[PDB]
DNA sequence: AATGTTTAGCTAAACAAG
DNA sequence: AATGTTTAGCTAAACAAG
């Protein structure tokens, strides 16, 4: 179980092109702490629904809380170099 | 965008894609008929035969990157990002 | 007018986790 | 059994270009 504090889904949201029901599913479940399945039943939505309305607030919440100084980057790269930028990510990892 | 249906068939390989979306896309890309044609033909909006298209173009870009080469995403140290960002006009020199 | 695009958001239903 | 995740495929409706 993911959470957020309030502050952090302040920022999560912030500049964020999401609508009310959104915001107020994302806040239930990260901030109080409430289950998915809360929002499926009175919302009259599917799990999935709910499931990916958590995940695009949260998804916002990662992308402003990268590591200090790092920058994602997609590349078209050789073999010898994309096993290379995998295996800063591998060691990185573990 | 236009493909062979040699090109098609490369596209869709290995590709979970369902003959809808097949029939769409090589009507659009091998076929050259306008979009509209099948989101009247199938009762599908403008913006779902637009995705359908663009699914498989996006897989043939994919298989049509030369051989060897792979596109991938990182979240990285500021310097080995831009380590990459050499690399990747290093290729695009090449090719 | 006509045609094509973008993306937040949802479905279906298999799947993964609890 | 209940609950949460994934993703090709859909709409909505606003935007892009002619």
């Amino acid at each position: 179980k993911k959470r957020l504090t309030e502050s952090q889904f302040q920022e999560a949201i912030q500049g964020l092109e999401v609508g009310q029901q959104t915001i107020e599913i994302a806040r239930g479940v990260l901030v109080d702490g409430k289950p998915q399945a809360t929002f499926a039943t009175s919302l009259g939505l599917t799990r999935g629904a709910v499931s990916q309305a958590v995940h695009r607030v949260w998804a916002a919440f990662e992308d402003k809380n990268l590591p200090e100084g790092y920058a994602r980057v997609t590349a078209v790269l050789p073999e010898h170099q994309a096993y290379i930028v995998r295996k800063w990510e591998a060691d990185a990892k573990k």
